[PDB]
């Protein structure tokens, strides 16, 4: 369509769709109930992203937010996606290391705060206050990363895969608040079409890439 | 009120209300914790439907969607209802057969996708794209029905009741995408008042009827 | 700002923020997984309230509802807060007494109905119908309080702390439907600035006060 960012929404839609089908076919047959959990969690994340990318591509997951003088296009469906997919990613990690439920509740809740305050930030019409919401969101992110590194006798297989996925998690997740801040939601330093491209590369990496690492690991079997 | 479909919203409200009270009285006394789960899940479904039918009856759960040239009345509160009640129905099934958590997560998540894409479809202003959302929603439905039939040593009591409720589930759930497609949300072949009547009969059957079958079964006791 | 109720939103924001930091520091070190659950649940409640108070203070969590002839300011973010924080409060209670899952599902679901019908009531433009939603909401509240008193060999420590928190719960929770009914959401007998002050005192008491009682108890350790 008109919107130049359309091609990145179309590619994202396609890549999430293909990833969903791949993981779906891949988990056919699996009977190990622990493996089943990782396959469910891990197939569901790009299925949800597929629907949210498609909603952006079709125009449904877009709204206009007045701020800094103008009508800023804001892809709210990114935050619907993340609201459900980032806790499932953290569940994949938590399950791997057999986390305490209290620890899982702290992570899912901090994550909810992260995404929800990010969405408030994205929809806030008072420009300076958008960055107050960003800061709080970023503090929840930093709580989550802290817990992943200082909050957790696993089998050596779990440990190696967990350490890989944890490091993937820190580099990819930490990029999101930077893209937001320099993109059209924040300081407007990078244009929306480039902003959309960067979140597309992160999304596919953090969903389909992450899942490929994890579903190839023997850490997922009991 | 003016809206001819009001009588079906009023009857639905009444039938869900009476069903809620019946199951509520019925489960008084029960102490078998397994039975308690089935009674909770099963009383909660028509209590939620009661509130959503009433919201439609009062006009709150209605909005107007422009598409195909006109202002189409869309009862969004149907999708709020279903968003919470269809996973609880699937939980009743999953519990009955002592499903793996991975299997339950796949079902609840596919269900979320089903209802959420149905709601996007219902609110989409570009007429052809409403049916893309319908198709995806229907594919999630077909995943869920597949799992119920090819994804599951139960006691013979569980097996007989599960088989009954599973067959109820397939016939009733499969009717919903057809009603949507022929009703005012889709091709507009059947008028809104008839559409509302058909979803009312399905809703009461799939909630109050289903629950009556299940709560009469000894399959629910440990 | 202009709104006289701002000072109560500012104090609430501050008190929830300080409470969040206090519980956060307080739970550093804890390793007893049961204690961890109570600390997570209990730190998360004022963290969420902090964000929702701040959203009200900044103006984001406010909307205007036409009814009784006028444009009534309605702080919808109170209901987002409560939607997540009241089930976590009930979880703290349920965990304490080692409730049956069926009993926990009945409580969380009745609670969802309570808050959701309260939000419908708050946003309903037909004045008489606001009180139909209030009545249903209040009936869900009374179900929840019934269960807390007639639905539950605990260690004597659990019993004493549970009995304290249960009595706190009844007096504080029962005040909310009264404030709503006499405040600007309901009969408009008490002005919005006083209404906001009363919910602020209840909120801080029911979150930060409650949590202080509970986290000081040895009932939370295995
Ligand atoms: C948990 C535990 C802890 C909770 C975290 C605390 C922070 C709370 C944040 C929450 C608040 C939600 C934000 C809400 C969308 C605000 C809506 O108002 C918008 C701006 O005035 C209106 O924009 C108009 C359009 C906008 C679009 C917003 C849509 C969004 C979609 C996400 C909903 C999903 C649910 C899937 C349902 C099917
Ligand atoms: C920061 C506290 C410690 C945390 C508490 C929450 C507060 C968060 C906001 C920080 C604060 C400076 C925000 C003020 C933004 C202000 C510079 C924008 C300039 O105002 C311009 C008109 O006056 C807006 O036009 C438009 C001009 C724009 C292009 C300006 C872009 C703004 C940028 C904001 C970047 C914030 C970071 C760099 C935060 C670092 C941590
Ligand atoms: C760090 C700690 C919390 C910081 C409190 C803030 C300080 C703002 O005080 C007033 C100075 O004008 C702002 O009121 C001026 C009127 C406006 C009110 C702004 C107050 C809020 C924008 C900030 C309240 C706390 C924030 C917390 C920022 C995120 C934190 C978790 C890192
Ligand atoms: C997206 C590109 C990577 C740009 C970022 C530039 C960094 C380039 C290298 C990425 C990093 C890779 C880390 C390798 C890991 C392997 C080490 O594992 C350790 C052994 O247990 C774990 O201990 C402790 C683990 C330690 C590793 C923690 C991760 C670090 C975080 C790196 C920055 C983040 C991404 C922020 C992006 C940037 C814009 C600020
Ligand atoms: C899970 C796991 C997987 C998630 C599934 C993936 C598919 C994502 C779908 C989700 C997105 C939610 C749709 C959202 C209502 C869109 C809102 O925008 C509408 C159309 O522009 C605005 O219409 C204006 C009015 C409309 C009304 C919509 C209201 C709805 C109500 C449902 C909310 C409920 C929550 C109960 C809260 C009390
Ligand atoms: C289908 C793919 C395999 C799945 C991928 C997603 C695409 C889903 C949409 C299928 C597609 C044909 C939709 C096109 C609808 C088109 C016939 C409507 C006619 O256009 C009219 C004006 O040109 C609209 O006015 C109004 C006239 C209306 C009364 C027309 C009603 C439309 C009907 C659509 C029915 C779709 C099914 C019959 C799908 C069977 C599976
Ligand atoms: C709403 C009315 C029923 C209209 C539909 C017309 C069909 C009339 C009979 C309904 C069906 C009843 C099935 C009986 C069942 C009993 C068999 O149990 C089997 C023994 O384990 C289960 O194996 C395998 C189980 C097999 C049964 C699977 C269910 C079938 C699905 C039937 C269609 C669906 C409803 C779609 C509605 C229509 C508009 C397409
Ligand atoms: C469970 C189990 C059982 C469910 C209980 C049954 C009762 C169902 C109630 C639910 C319905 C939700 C109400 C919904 C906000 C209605 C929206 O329409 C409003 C009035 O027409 C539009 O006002 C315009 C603005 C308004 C603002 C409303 C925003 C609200 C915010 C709450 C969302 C939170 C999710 C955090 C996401 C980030
Ligand atoms: C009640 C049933 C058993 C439960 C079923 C659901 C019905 C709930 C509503 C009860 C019903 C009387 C509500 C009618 C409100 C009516 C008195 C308001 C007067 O109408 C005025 C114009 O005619 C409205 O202007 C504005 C004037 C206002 C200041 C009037 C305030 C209204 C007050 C309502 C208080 C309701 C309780 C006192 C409920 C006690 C339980
Ligand atoms: C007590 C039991 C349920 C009470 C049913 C109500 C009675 C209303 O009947 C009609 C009298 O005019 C209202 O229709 C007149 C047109 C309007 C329709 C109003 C009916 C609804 C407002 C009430 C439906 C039941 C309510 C339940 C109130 C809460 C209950 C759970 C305590
Ligand atoms: C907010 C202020 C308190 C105003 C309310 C006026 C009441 C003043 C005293 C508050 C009450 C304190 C109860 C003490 C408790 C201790 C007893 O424990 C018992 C021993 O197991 C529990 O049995 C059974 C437990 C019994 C206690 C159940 C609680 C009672 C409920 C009190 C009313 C509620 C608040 C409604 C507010 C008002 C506006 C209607
Ligand atoms: C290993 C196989 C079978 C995977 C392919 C399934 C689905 C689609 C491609 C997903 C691959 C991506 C790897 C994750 C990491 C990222 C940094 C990818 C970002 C995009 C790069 C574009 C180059 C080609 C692609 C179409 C993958
Ligand atoms: C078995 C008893 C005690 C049940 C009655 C409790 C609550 C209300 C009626 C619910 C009954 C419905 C059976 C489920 C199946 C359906 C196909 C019903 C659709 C509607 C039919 C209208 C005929 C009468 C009714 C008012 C039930
Ligand atoms: C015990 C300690 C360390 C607590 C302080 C941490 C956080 C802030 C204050 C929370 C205290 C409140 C007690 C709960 C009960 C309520 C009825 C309080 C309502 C407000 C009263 C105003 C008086 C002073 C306050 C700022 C606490
Ligand atoms: C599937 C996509 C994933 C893993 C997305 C992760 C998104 C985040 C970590 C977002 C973080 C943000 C902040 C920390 C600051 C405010 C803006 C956000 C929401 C982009
Ligand atoms: C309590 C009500 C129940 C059991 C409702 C079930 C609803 C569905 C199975 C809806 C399905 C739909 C599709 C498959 C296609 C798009 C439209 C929907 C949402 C009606
Ligand atoms: C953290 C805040 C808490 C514990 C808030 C509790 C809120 C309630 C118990 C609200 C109850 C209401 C009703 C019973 C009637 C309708 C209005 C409400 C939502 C205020």
């Amino acid at each position: 369509t008109g919107r130049p960012e359309w091609i990145w929404l179309a590619l994202g839609t396609a890549l999430m769709g293909l990833g969903t089908l791949y993981f779906l076919v891949k988990g056919m047959g699996v009977s190990d109930p622990d493996a089943k959990k990782f396959y469910a969690i891990t197939t569901l994340v790009p299925a949800i992203a597929f629907t949210m990318y498609l909603s952006m591509l079709l125009g449904y997951g877009l709204t206009m937010v007045p701020f800094g003088g103008e009508q800023n296009p804001i892809y709210w469906a990114r935050y619907a996606d993340w609201l459900f997919t980032t806790p499932l990613l953290l569940l994949d990690l938590a399950l791997l290391v057999d986390a305490d439920q209290g620890t899982i509740l702290a992570l899912v809740g901090a994550d909810g705060i992260m995404i929800g305050t990010g969405l408030v930030g994205a929809l806030t019409k008072v420009y300076s206050y958008r960055f107050v919401w960003w800061a709080i969101s970023t503090a929840a992110m930093l709580y989550i990363l802290y817990v992943l590194f200082f909050g957790f006798s696993m089998r050596p297989e779990v440990a190696s895969t967990f350490k890989v996925l944890r490091n993937v998690t820190v580099v990819l997740w930490s990029a999101y608040p930077v893209v937001w801040l320099i993109g059209s939601e924040g300081a407007g330093i990078v244009p929306l079409n480039i902003e959309t491209l960067l979140f597309m590369v992160l999304d596919v990496s953090a969903k389909v890439g992450f899942g490929l690492i994890l579903l190839r690991s023997r850490a997922i079997f009991g």
